[PDB]
């Protein structure tokens, strides 16, 4: 069987790869070769102590983790939320190592980085991604529906927004403020991820509807910017803040919907990491890791056939 993950991220410590997925307390897997994966741990034994306060319907599944390494520590960001609501918060928990067999291994929760509130905020605090600029600063991008995707400066700790705060919109789709603020609306965009490559920051995002089986329209788009704070332009030069986004990979008949990607530079090669819904296996999402190439114009390209050729093993 293939490894099932949603909203995947990855990192490497020493000789081992680690995969983090949406799931109870955040599911972690490990591999020595990115193909064959054993269950490693759940970040939280049960759930964050503060979870049910932000979202009372909470079922134990954290969403859309991001893994970040900084001054020798492991920072695991994660999302508490409810379906179709922006009663949400992103928290972070920190570990000295990922090897659960080490006496140094244990996740310590740092609490809420940011929280969205219905009627107050036109954004949904889920789906964090961490990126550093050329000037020592670290930023979180996040978001889903509502008024789209945001970027803000983190403080020294990486646990809360820097003060005074510094925010930038980075991608959006149409929405009138006259809509009820508690509704997700029709801006089908989520799940930012920023990769630095050469002189550019590349913003990946997911458009369309995930989690809908045969009706899913989820696919990936991309834009690029010389500065981390934007504006991110697609290939036709259109700002993602006004709905720009160049198609990177979309589904077909075997893979109905794919996305919430991450992306990495390991050993002078680049990889695209995402989930895709298998039409043959009940539209159950599967891990896929694709080779991420770059054309002569500075734009990433992927080979959609790799949705088939990449076959991960759950051991
Ligand atoms: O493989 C590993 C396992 O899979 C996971 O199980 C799958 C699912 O993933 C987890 O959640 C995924 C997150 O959900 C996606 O959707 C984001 C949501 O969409 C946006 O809202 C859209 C809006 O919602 C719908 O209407 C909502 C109605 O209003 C509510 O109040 C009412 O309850 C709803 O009926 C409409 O379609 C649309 O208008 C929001 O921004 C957001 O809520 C995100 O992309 C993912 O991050 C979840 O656990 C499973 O459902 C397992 O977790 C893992 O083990
Ligand atoms: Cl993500």
């Amino acid at each position: 069987k293939q490894v099932d993950v949603h909203d995947p991220v990855m990192t490497r410590e020493g000789a081992t790869w680690y995969l983090f997925s949406t799931g109870p307390g955040i599911t972690i897997y490990s591999s020595k070769d990115r193909v064959n994966w054993r269950y490693s741990d759940r970040a939280f034994a049960t759930e964050p102590t503060w979870a049910k306060r932000v979202s009372p319907s909470f079922d134990g599944h954290l969403w859309a983790p991001d893994i970040y390494q900084h001054k020798g520590l492991f920072y695991l960001y994660y999302s508490v939320s409810a379906f179709g609501k922006n009663t949400s918060a992103i928290g972070v928990t920190v570990n000295k190592t990922l090897n659960p067999a080490s006496p140094d291994y244990r996740w310590e929760d740092k609490g809420i980085v940011i929280e969205s509130v219905p009627q107050r905020d036109l954004w949904n605090a889920i789906a964090p991604a961490i990126i550093a600029d050329d000037h020592g600063q670290v930023w979180m991008s996040f978001g889903s529906f509502w008024g789209g995707l945001k970027l803000f400066k983190l403080n020294d700790d990486l646990t809360r927004p820097a003060e005074p705060q510094e925010w930038h919109s980075i991608a959006k789709l149409e929405r009138s403020v006259l809509m009820d603020d508690s509704q997700a609306g029709s801006a089908q965009i989520e799940a930012p991820f920023i990769l630095r490559k050469g002189d550019y920051y590349y913003l990946f995002a997911s458009w369309g509807l995930c989690c809908r089986k045969g009706d899913s329209t989820y696919h990936l788009v991309v834009g690029r910017s010389k500065q981390v704070t934007g504006p991110y332009l697609d290939k036709t030069g259109r700002d993602m803040n006004q709905g720009g986004g160049s198609l990177l990979i979309k589904g077909n008949k075997r893979w109905v919907g794919l996305g919430h990607n991450s992306a990495y530079t390991w050993d002078g090669k680049d990889y695209l990491v995402l989930h895709a819904y298998e039409a043959a296996d009940n539209y159950l999402q599967k891990l896929k890791i694709l080779n991420l190439h770059w054309d002569g114009e500075g734009w990433p390209q992927v080979d959609e056939k790799e949705l088939d050729s990449y076959i991960s093993q759950r051991l």
